[PDB]
């Protein structure tokens, strides 16, 4: 019944080197979507293999953008990618929802400015100068995820806070604020935490890049790359990248008025899953439960899940790889937003992991939202590669309340993997693990500001509720480079026991993590547990554990 393939709709602007005023149509989407933080407008810019000069390729707002030739260097810019602050006059921290994939960028004056906060990914680009990661006058800025990236000179973050870059190449590493976390990445510098605060791994367990759209000659085809374990540089750098390529019409293109009924039988009748940049309400959940399944989003695609749905089910299968989407919150509660496995699934998936990657949830902001767990990973072996789960401290719809989310991500899988986990703002516990052998490199979190007293938080014995922990019961589990931060801006008398809770047993270790009270609103009385000095002063000053136990 279900037709794949097809046009990629009004939304999807594609450019080739010929295309007339490239540089004024990037501009008409940036001007419309530059401080439009919370609208419904979705875009992808497209780019077919080939130069282009002199473009300036603002980003705001809900755009993508991306090469479409099979290596990055297929497409080149003579010109630029960049992410800016002015519309928020140099402050970077609402600089969300946005991404650029499969590029190289020679920039105009040597290097790129990508002024990020969270869920705005930098994945298999090739900078052939420097990156600077931080707004022009080096005001706020909360980012950031680089993947399967060469930059050829040096990676400035400056103001940045924290960032997370795994399996990429640089030329050179300026500076480290808070937390700078690598793995597998070539011309890291050296494990050195505290000082600077820089976590280095010289692999990454495991990782698979995410799939992207591209052109084999005329054809449109989804790249499906291979995992690679313990992984170190990039996937592309010595020539053909180990995959497989998806032709188009093996996808079901869903447009704007597409039901769930519609998009699970594409999937039960053996079509993987393309959205176009849009906005879907669902009145019933997706159900991808067909192994090797991708369900790809173009332009920040945004599922919204109606009448307390799931928005999102992956069932207990191999390799399904779920990227580029948003999920955001209707204002009736539901239960879980994303769930990934059955509840006690027990199968393992070591060979063909099934992936979350550029998953972004939003609870409020946009107007009211709320669900009780946000993503809920039951399946063995997953991997969790950049995800930003996020209860919204501003916006509409805002309150303790009124978008009342009390966990964020709840891992009950074993052997499950994070890499570049963004959670913040649930009312409880924003990730809780109970599965064994997890993994997280790269934590950042902000705890609610919005509790209105100390009571609002108690935590049985405990203030506050970490924001992570680790079940009692767990044996085996590893963190590295994780951050939790306060700012009780409602209350700022309030405690926080600590960022971080977790059994004390030897198979239980976590490697440089720290907490901080933004500007002395409220305190964390220790780090992890009852360890780690508690934060003090109004000078937002870490306070850090090296090796826990
Ligand atoms: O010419 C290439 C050059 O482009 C720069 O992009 C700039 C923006 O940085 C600039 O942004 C301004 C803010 O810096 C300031 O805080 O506020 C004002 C008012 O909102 C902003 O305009 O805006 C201009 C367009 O007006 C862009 O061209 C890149 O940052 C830089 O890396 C690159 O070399
Ligand atoms: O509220 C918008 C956005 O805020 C993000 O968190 C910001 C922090 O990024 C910001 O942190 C400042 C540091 O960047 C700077 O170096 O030091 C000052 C203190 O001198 C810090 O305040 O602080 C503000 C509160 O003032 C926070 O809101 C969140 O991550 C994001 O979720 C949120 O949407």
């Amino acid at each position: 019944e279900v037709v794949g393939g097809g046009d990629l709709g009004p939304n999807v602007l594609v450019f080739d080197p010929s295309t007339p005023d490239i540089q004024g149509k990037v501009d008409e989407v940036f001007r419309k979507q530059e401080s439009n933080q919370f609208g419904t407008d979705r875009y992808a810019l497209m780019f077919k293999p080939g130069t282009y000069n002199d473009i300036n390729a603002q980003i705001g707002f809900y755009t993508s953008i991306a090469g479409l030739g099979l290596n990055p260097d297929d497409t080149t810019f003579n010109g630029d990618v960049t992410v800016d602050a002015g519309w928020f006059d140099g402050n970077a921290t609402q600089n969300f929802w946005r991404s650029a994939e499969n590029l190289a960028l020679n920039p105009v004056n040597g290097t790129n400015r990508w002024a990020v906060s969270q869920a705005a990914p930098f994945r298999r680009m090739h900078v052939k100068g420097g990156l600077n990661l931080a707004p022009d006058g080096y005001g706020w800025a909360s980012g950031g995820y680089i993947a399967d990236s060469k930059i050829d000179g040096e990676v400035g973050p400056y103001s940045q806070q924290q960032w997370y870059t795994r399996d990429s190449s640089v030329g050179g590493w300026g500076n480290g604020v808070w937390n700078m976390t690598f793995s597998g990445v070539e011309g890291a510098p050296a494990q050195s935490f505290p000082e600077p605060p820089y976590t280095t791994l010289e692999t990454t367990p495991v990782s698979r890049e995410k799939p992207f759209l591209y052109l084999d000659g005329d054809d449109y085809k989804v790249f499906v790359p291979a995992k690679r374990t313990n992984a170190r540089g990039t996937s592309w750098g010595n020539g053909t990248p180990e995959g497989e390529s998806l032709p188009l019409d093996q996808f079901y293109v869903v447009k704007p008025g597409a039901t769930a009924e519609t998009i699970n039988a594409a999937v039960d009748q053996g079509l993987h899953l393309l959205f176009t940049p849009g906005v879907y309400h669902v009145d019933q959940p997706i159900e991808i439960d067909r192994a090797n399944t991708v369900a790809l989003g173009l332009g920040l695609a945004t599922i919204i899940p109606d009448n307390g749905v799931t928005a999102l089910k992956v069932g207990d299968v191999d390799g399904v790889k779920v990227a580029g989407l948003l999920v955001d919150a209707g204002p009736v509660n539901s239960e879980t937003l994303v769930e990934v496995g059955s509840d006690g699934a027990s199968g393992d998936h070591a060979a063909n992991p099934t992936s979350l990657q550029d998953v972004f949830v939003r609870i409020g902001g946009a107007g009211p939202g709320k669900a009780t767990t946000s993503i809920v990973v039951n399946s063995n072996d997953t991997i969790i590669d950049h995800t930003w789960v996020w209860r919204a401290d501003h916006g509409e719809g805002v309150g303790w309340e009124t978008n009342r989310a009390d966990y964020g991500v709840h891992v009950k899988g074993d052997n499950v993997l994070a890499t570049g986990l963004f959670v913040e703002h649930f009312n409880k516990y924003d990730v809780q693990w109970s599965g064994e052998n997890g993994k997280t490199i790269f934590y950042q979190n902000a705890k609610a500001y919005d509790a209105p007293d100390q009571a609002a938080i108690q935590n049985g014995d405990i203030k506050g509720y970490a924001a992570y922990k680790v079940d009692d019961s767990v044996t085996t589990h590893e963190g590295w480079g994780m951050g939790s931060y306060c700012y009780f801006n409602v209350n700022p008398d309030i405690r926080q026991q600590h960022g971080f809770q977790a059994p004390v047993k030897p198979g239980v270790k976590f490697h440089d993590l720290l907490v901080v009270s933004l500007g002395g609103k409220g305190q964390y009385e220790h780090v992890i547990n009852d360890i780690g000095d508690p934060t003090s002063g109004d000078t937002t000053i870490p306070s850090q554990v090296v090796s826990f136990p």
